């Protein structure tokens, strides 16, 4: 990454500078002396600052930490008390692209100096003074740290734990504030939170802090720049333990028990019936958390992140009620097109006319779907190898070939057949979509979609261009024969060598050594130099490769089915009408303050290992 | 899964039961003075419970447990003694179809609230109150949680030995108690134990307690409903630690010697002559422990299930004594009905009559064994991969065949090759059924025996609807030659395409380019994509998975040979006539208190491993 000029540097105002770097108090002593009446004309001190980027002698201080610093930053704020200056003095910001706005308060809390950092806001700091520049705001993730540019997360950020309490206690926090971005301080905990469990991480343990101390659903409920309350920003994010803790939490104290999410009803042992609280959760409005941890493409953790509480029920739930017999529906009316599709093709004329236009209105419907879903997607969804647009296209395309060749049919330009045939065998090879059930078959079907695209591409560019080269040779070593016989050089063109020389690869066909050629020792050289590099090495060789891959990602695949199951669950609902909605979970549960606390599914679920370890002790 | 009506929520009777939630005695105080004389007219003091389900007070305030939680059972109990109801108050039971019979004494204990259990005992429970309901008593393992629906249970269940031995001192216990399900304690702990040697497991030492504790034989030898004693419920369930406490058992103290198992009878160091004990292991009357071990399915855990010290030699012995000796027999009089099948096949009639109907009467003995054999089994049998009953159905069909072609031949339907070369087919490649024995050899079947049932039906389907496709489209794409000429269109119909394009697949035949098509631009572009999607993908892809099935059950094949090994050993068995079945074991111990142990088998085991192990320190 590339930054602006740097904050610190040791490449009569720079002496005081200098002084305050390494922290000499004792010869700190003298030159304030000095300063007091040095051109004490009228300056207003603008000399004890810099101007290039705004500096004072106090974040300098607190830029390098020595042993001996408490007595300069008290000498300091004593020397700037005098001249009546000290709100000015501590309320220094940086004035360049990169840091704007940055305070001496900043640089305190994040080189862990919490005994220091109780002196400025004694001294009086504003607190709420926002760090918008280039570097706190960075626009990918490996040009800069970002913790919301507000100085309270800066010790939420970084695990300090008691500036969070000094800075709870000050009459003047506002810890509702949004920033530059929009976002608040939860927001800041969920983008610095770290997926994995990684043994322990202090984002887990504070949110419970930060949430508890403000004792209120306003920090839960702001949404972002695009707007995004941060249970959502959890899952776009990929975070799988912020949402895990989100999404399960109770509060088990009174006075704190709107904050709850998943209150309890009884717990009989291995069996604990867990009321669950869906508000954002359920596909009701937009940007539902469920919605958002399927239609991504850039999270891997994705793992555990589906099989969560009220995300695993949920979409059971939702296939078991209308997305199954919808499927079966579809895989049905869909088989019957296909085969509606043989009377027409192989029948075709070189009471059976009641099928004759049905193809073309369902191609119809097939295609005014597929238009819609193939610019609804965006082109970031398509960078990921395994995205639901390739059948979408392909889908499409089934549809545009049919209704082209109706076109043609009666139109008579002799065309009908052009098109037909090639969305015949499209259309039967369209098949090996909808094996998204049959959970051993639908293992299948992903081999054929990772292994086409990682490994059958490569060997084919390279067989592509090893046969072009090989063609072009062997179709110019052989002669043009005196045309006394039309069976001569039958490597004759370009053309007929390429299929003479492909035939050679499968294994069928003749290898001869006459081909009318001048040179039989180096037409034979090449001859057995093309089936020696390419059949003996290549053709095996991907085989080789594959034998890894497939080892790789065999057990890889039981996610990436589930994710295109829950695609294609989540897929159908927006398919639906508004009257047939009606169909949502069980809501209103009105166990709360003075409301209804949105829909509460009740789910019942059981773990026997987790009991019988923790009925062992 | 579904529940109904729940135990506990929180959505001028019901304010005694909302200061019993969280416990208030202070606020507890005062509500039973007013109940005294609440309504004292007649009501029979109904109103102190709730109707709905049956809940009263003490069982909700054992519902949810709270720091002060004594004072309210002893101010409960304490108010229904003055009322003479506390018989009928602590004998309070749920009325509803998923908790039925549910006291308050059956929730104190699961609660581990031992201090309590005290509590309602002394007052006067009745203990044996079952606890028959739909929650208690589930369909499946997925749906409630089952503990022999006693409350003695509980503290067994559970692990809470101080509550057993509260309620072994009592003097009304019943411990030889059925239940609905007919089970009893013992069967209770087989249910909930855990198989697989998970570290500590509580289930195992609390056996030896109850069974100690109990210091008789009638909880071992009481069956259940379909009537089992646990040595084979512990082997039907699929619990190998407790099979193999149960079988290896034996008492060191004297006046409890009839429980044990294992009589040892000298330990020379690495060498233990073991005198072990077969009542219900041996196949004598039915349902042993060793028969039903070897004719499950369900069971993934028969890695170390088959290989105990009363199982493993008895295999053995059985093997030595009269199931070798009769496989070599089989095998021998198989191969000759085999191999006279090619006298009469390939001499057919387009002194040798000595076995025209040896062939006749033996497939007549092999269909009336296999009839039986087929519809004595369950098709729970048939529902795992490698079942038994494939080679029991292709004897079968091996039977028919041969008994319907020696039927048609005499009767004359010009049919006596039909059904006879298939039969003969079948027979010769029947014969990877007697590689039960070679080890090195019987590791290669179950790789058929697998890898056809994993990867060669799925492949074998997606190839099917691939070039069925390709096959219609193909057929489609030529056109009729003007019949001047019979070689014309070699792609004529479906199915000489089909023919014409199976057998690029292969690699043998012929590939062109003019087959009488109009657009031969995309013939080609359709004979070039079937021999690219199919032989160089899908027909190596085949290669890669089983390149990683083969790796994955390379290390599972050990068990799987002698499971066929062991269910061939036992399957002999059941063909011996009764008055061949005096070459029993070794019985008639005598060495109990009066009577003779049933039948007690000498093992001589060795283990030097252990004993080095054991002497090292
Ligand atoms: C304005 C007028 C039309 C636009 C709105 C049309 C609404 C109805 C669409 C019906 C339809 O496409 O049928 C579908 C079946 O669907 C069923 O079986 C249920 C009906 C058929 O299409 P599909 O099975 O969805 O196609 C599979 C591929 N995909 C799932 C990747 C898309
Ligand atoms: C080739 C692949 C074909 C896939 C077919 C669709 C499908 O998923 O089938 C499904 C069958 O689905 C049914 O049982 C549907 C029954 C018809 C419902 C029609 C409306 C009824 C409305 C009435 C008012 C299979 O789904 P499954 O059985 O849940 O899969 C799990 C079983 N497994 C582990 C064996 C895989
Ligand atoms: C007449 C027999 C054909 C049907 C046999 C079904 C046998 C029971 C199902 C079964 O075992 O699933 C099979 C799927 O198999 C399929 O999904 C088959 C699909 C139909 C193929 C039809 C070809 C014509 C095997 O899938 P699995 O059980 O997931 O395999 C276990 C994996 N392991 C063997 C490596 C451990
Ligand atoms: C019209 C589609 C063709 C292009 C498809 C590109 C798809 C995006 C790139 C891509 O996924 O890279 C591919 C390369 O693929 C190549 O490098 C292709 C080279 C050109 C082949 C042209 C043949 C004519 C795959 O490479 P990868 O992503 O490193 O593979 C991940 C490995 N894994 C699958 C085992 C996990
Ligand atoms: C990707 C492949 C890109 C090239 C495709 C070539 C297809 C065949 C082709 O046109 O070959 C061309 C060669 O030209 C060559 O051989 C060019 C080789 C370098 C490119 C021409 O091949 P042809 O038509 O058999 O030659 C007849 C000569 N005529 C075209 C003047 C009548
Ligand atoms: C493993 C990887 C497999 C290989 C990978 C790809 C390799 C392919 C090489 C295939 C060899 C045969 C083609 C050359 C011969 C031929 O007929 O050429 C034709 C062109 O034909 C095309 O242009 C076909 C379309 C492109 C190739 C097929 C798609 C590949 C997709 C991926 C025309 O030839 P011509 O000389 O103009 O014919 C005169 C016409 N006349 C006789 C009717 C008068
Ligand atoms: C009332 C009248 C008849 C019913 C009762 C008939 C009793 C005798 C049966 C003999 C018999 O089937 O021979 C057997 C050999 O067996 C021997 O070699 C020992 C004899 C031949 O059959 P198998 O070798 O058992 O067949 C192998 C396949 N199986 C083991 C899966 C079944
Ligand atoms: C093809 C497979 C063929 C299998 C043949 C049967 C069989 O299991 O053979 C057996 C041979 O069995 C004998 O030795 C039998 C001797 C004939 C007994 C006939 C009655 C005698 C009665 C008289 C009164 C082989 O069994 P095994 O030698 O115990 O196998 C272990 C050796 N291994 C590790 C080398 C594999
Ligand atoms: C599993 C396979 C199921 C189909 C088997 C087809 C076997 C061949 C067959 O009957 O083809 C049929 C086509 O019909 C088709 O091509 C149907 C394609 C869709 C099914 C007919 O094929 P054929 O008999 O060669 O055509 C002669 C026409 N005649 C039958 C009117 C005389
Ligand atoms: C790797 C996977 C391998 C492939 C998997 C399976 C693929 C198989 C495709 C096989 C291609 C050849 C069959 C078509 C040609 C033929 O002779 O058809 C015949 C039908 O023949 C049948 O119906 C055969 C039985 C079914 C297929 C074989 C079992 C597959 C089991 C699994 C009859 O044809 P016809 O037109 O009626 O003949 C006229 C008769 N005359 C000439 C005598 C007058
Ligand atoms: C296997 C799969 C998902 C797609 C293959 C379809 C090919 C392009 C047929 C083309 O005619
Ligand atoms: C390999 C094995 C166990 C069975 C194959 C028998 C096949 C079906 C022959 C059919 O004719």
């Amino acid at each position: 990454p590339v930054f602006s000029k740097p904050m610190d540097s040791n490449i009569l105002k720079k002496r005081i500078f200098a002084a305050v770097s390494e922290g000499c108090v004792e010869e700190l002593v003298e030159l304030l002396v000095e300063l007091q009446e040095l051109c004490r004309r009228r300056f207003l001190m603008h000399k004890l600052t810099a101007s290039d980027t705004g500096k004072t002698c106090l974040m300098k201080a607190l830029l390098n930490i020595n042993p001996n610093t408490k007595e300069i930053v008290r000498i300091l704020l004593a020397f700037a008390e005098e001249n009546d200056i000290l709100g000015r003095f501590i309320n220094a910001e940086y004035t360049e692209e990169a840091y704007e706005g940055q305070t001496a308060l900043n640089i305190a809390i994040e080189r862990r100096q919490g005994d220091i950092a109780a002196l400025l806001i004694a001294a009086g700091a504003d607190v709420n003074a926002h760090a918008k520049g280039a570097f706190f705001n960075p626009k990918y993730q490996h040009e800069g740290f970002y913790f919301g540019e507000t100085p309270l997360a800066l010790a939420a950020c970084t695990n300090q734990p008691e500036i969070v309490q000094l800075l709870m206690e000050h009459e003047q926090t506002d810890i509702t504030s949004r920033d530059s971005r929009g976002n608040n301080i939860l927001h800041a905990l969920v983008t610095v939170a770290e997926d994995f469990k990684t043994q322990n991480d202090f984002v887990k343990r504070m949110y419970d802090m930060i949430l508890l101390r403000s004792g209120n659903w306003e920090l839960e409920t702001t949404r972002n720049n695009d707007g995004l309350t941060p249970l959502q920003l959890a899952a776009k994010m990929g975070k799988a333990e912020i949402l895990k803790y989100i999404l399960s939490r109770e509060i088990k104290e009174k006075r704190l028990r709107s904050l709850s999410r998943k209150f309890t009803d009884w717990a009989y042992g291995p069996v604990s019936s867990s009321l669950y609280d869906l508000t954002n959760v359920d596909t009701t409005t937009d940007n539902s958390v469920l919605e958002i941890t399927v239609y991504n493409t850039n999270i891997d953790n994705r793992h555990e992140m589906l099989t969560l509480e009220p995300l695993h029920t949920l979409l059971h739930m939702k296939w078991k009620k209308f997305a199954k017999h919808m499927f079966f529906l579809s895989f049905c009316f869909y088989f019957f097109y296909n085969i509606t599709l043989t009377l027409v093709s192989y029948y075709r004329p070189r009471l059976q006319l009641l099928g004759r236009m049905f193809v073309l209105i369902w191609a119809m419907c097939i295609s005014v779907k597929e238009g819609i879903a193939i610019f609804l997607l965006r082109p970031s969804d398509l960078q990921s190898i395994l995205s639901d647009a390739w059948f979408h296209f392909v889908f499409f395309i089934q549809a545009v070939l049919v209704i082209l060749s109706v076109f043609l049919y009666l139109f008579a330009y002799k065309e009908y057949l052009a098109c037909l045939v090639l969305a015949m065998a499209l259309g039967w090879a369209n098949m090996l979509y909808y094996t998204r059930g049959f959970q051993s078959m639908g293992m299948y079907s992903v081999m054929i979609q990772k292994v086409i695209l990682h490994d059958v591409l490569k060997f084919l560019f390279v067989y592509i261009v090893f046969l072009l080269g090989f063609g072009v040779a062997l179709a110019s070593l052989i002669e043009k024969c005196p045309k006394d016989n039309k069976d001569c050089s039958s490597y004759g063109s370009f053309s007929d060598a390429v299929l003479e020389l492909f035939k050679l690869t499968i294994g069928l066909g003749d290898l001869n050594i006459q081909q009318n050629s001048k040179y039989p020792i180096l037409f034979l050289f090449l001859l057995i130099t093309y089936v020696i590099l390419t059949f003996v090495l290549l053709l095996n060789m991907l085989i080789a490769l594959m034998g890894e891959t497939v080892e790789n990602v065999s057990k890889e695949s039981e996610r990436i089915w589930r994710l295109q199951r829950a695609r294609t669950i989540l897929e159908f609902e927006k398919m639906l009408p508004e009257w047939l909605r009606s169909r949502f979970r069980m809501g209103e549960l009105c166990k709360v303050a003075e409301d209804d606390f949105r829909l509460c599914l009740r789910i019942n679920e059981v773990k026997w290992t987790e009991w019988k370890t923790h009925v062992s002790f």
